[PDB]
């Protein structure tokens, strides 16, 4: 059963609307039904204390997409990606 | 050199036998003689305080197999998946 | 927009000169023109107290390669792979 990754990461100290950005993504998640996510905070990390926070969320690629425009109208740095991962039941 | 990731996504709180469930699975995953295993424990997630734990087993796909047939007489929630990676020696 | 993720394990006991290996990986990582790098620790491993630690670079394949006849040059254990995926902007 075919899905996709969608890994995002971004700083903590990156805010929405003054509030923590990775918060409000994992919010949105939730809103728009996806079927999870897992949030990951690093040790260390830089891009181009301020720790790396990474979002992964498996779904159906039109979930990904579909969440895909609306981080479009956020401007936040770090990087997003997405991988075919076959799902176990 | 082809192999599978394996990604096991469960709750802290998760038990089998009354036991945390995680410690069990990466108990298995020695025993069945799996290359190797990575555990982290994420900030936040959900599904469908207990935070998130991870499992990272890189392998020979016929040994990630053999952990999936286990797996599977196991209940719990959270999520599996594989993808193809490729390992440098 | 294809890009190659690459992912790092070894044990946060490990060294180079007597420095922490990790931390080594990091500022090569960042004197070779890198696009980003994530660090995470883990909380429990094995393969074949010192937790895992976990780098993740996504870059060009040329940039990943490069960077690869680097850690060629050092003796560590654990693991390193490389997995396609798509960024996107
Ligand atoms: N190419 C990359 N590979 C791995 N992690 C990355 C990459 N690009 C960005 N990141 C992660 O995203 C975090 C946030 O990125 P970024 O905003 O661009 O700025 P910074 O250099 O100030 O940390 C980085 O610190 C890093 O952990
Ligand atoms: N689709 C998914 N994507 C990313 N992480 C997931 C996904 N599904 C489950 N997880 C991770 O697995 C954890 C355990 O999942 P789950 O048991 O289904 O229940 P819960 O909602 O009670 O946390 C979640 O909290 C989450 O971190
Ligand atoms: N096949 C693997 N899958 C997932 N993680 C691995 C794998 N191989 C190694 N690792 C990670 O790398 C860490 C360092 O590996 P290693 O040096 O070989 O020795 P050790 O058994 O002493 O921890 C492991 O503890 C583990 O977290």
């Amino acid at each position: 059963h075919h899905m996709k990754l969608l890994k995002i990461y971004l700083g903590e100290k990156d805010k929405h609307s003054g509030k923590p950005l990775f918060e409000y993504l994992v919010k949105r998640a939730y809103e728009l039904g996806m079927k999870g996510v897992t949030v990951y905070r690093g040790i260390m990390g830089f891009g181009h204390p301020d720790l790396p926070i990474v979002l992964e969320i498996v779904d159906e690629e039109e979930r990904i997409n579909l969440f895909l425009k609306e981080i479009d109208n956020i401007d936040f740095d770090g990087l997003v990606f997405t991988a075919d991962v076959n799902v176990v039941k």
